């Protein structure tokens, strides 16, 4: 899995341990081993949500499988909860694009997962 | 909808009001209310387009529906016009990836849009 | 084609000529002219791979065609090779998302490639 968060919250507002917390929680939610989880947080961004520059986040979660209606609702509750608790971002100012990657379309370790 | 522009144009060259201008124009173009439009501008990037580093932009526009051949041509004229007028980027140095998201694959407010 | 590399390697560790090297190698690999190759490198990122903040990279390669099982394995060997040799990133700490864009979903020069 690959989880990317882009946010206008400043870097100093991202707590220490946040990437680890995301890695651990995504491993448990997706069922994937933690060694395959990649996380990326980009603060201090120039963005707006609904025309407003109040705290917001634009994110994406890609995975080879483990993407679907029920699973994605569960991931949204988890990830919006973490963004609210740790970055003080309201859940209604968060978008998460979920995408299911074919194993043949994911490069890793000089090859693909197909 | 979610619009992202990554550019090598410096931050000081992004005019005041640009995010609001993008939010308004994308609300009119997609027909979606401005409260549902998210915009993200990332200046000062290290990029090249066609092997050169004159001003350029790599962008994406995601929407739940409102994505198609004719609509995408209209969006390109609008967004290339805005990038040329406000950031002085030639339209032939702009790529925009359009993507149609399923509602069940977009997380927002602790759930999805399904 | 559009190639983006996001990495925690510092900016000073990106060699001069890297964008040109990626442009030429991707033009040769995809068979497309270098004039249509866009490259984007984002260093100094707050990211983890497998819970670790050792050097890593999260990348994507989009193209209108030239995406498939065998081609992607070849691209992965090429791009992991360049990231290892030029940025000192281990190939097992690199993910590359390959995506095949429809020409009508790629905006350029006030229209699309359809």
């Amino acid at each position: 899995p690959m989880f990317i968060v882009n946010t206008n919250v400043p870097r100093a507002s991202v707590p220490d341990g946040f990437l680890s917390e995301l890695t651990q929680q995504l491993a448990q939610a997706t069922g994937k081993p933690p060694q395959y989880i990649a996380v990326h947080v980009v603060p201090d961004q120039l963005m707006a949500f609904g025309g407003s520059s109040e705290p917001c986040a634009l994110c994406s979660l890609g995975s080879i499988g483990k993407i679907g209606g029920a699973q994605n609702r569960s991931y949204s509750k988890l990830l919006c909860g973490l963004l609210a608790e740790r970055l003080r971002i309201s859940p209604d100012r968060v978008y998460i694009n979920y995408y299911d990657m074919n194993a043949a379309n994911v490069g890793w370790n000089n090859s693909t997962f197909a």
